[PDB]
């Protein structure tokens, strides 16, 4: 087991669309 996790633009892009601006719980986006 060996977790990196810092950068990922194409998962947060992809929701945007059906979801909008309103969905975001997990890491903080300002």
């Amino acid at each position: 087991f060996v977790n990196q996790h810092l950068s990922g633009s194409h998962l947060v892009e992809a929701l945007y669309l059906v979801s909008g601006e309103r969905g975001f719980f997990y890491t903080p986006k300002a």
